[PDB]
């Protein structure tokens, strides 16, 4: 979130693969409405949700703490 990862490194990959959060949604199979909740700060990803992003974005499960570790801390 604004505290603990503004997802800047992630967003780069998002742009690199999809373009934008909008397109992220599209590729992931989510709606922008939902993405902008989850990929923002309210609805922090579950492990399978992380995994699905990894599948789209082509990330690695070990490279995860760099993108999504806490990304929320309260």
């Amino acid at each position: 979130g604004s505290m603990s990862y503004d997802y800047s490194s992630l967003l780069g990959k998002i742009t690199e693969k999809c373009g934008t959060q909008y397109n992220f949604a599209i590729a992931m199979g989510l709606s922008e409405r939902t993405v902008s909740l989850k990929l923002n700060d309210k609805v922090t990803w579950k492990d399978d949700e992380i995994l699905k992003a990894v599948h789209v974005l082509e990330l690695n499960p070990q490279d995860i703490p760099k993108y999504f570790f806490n990304a929320k801390v309260h």
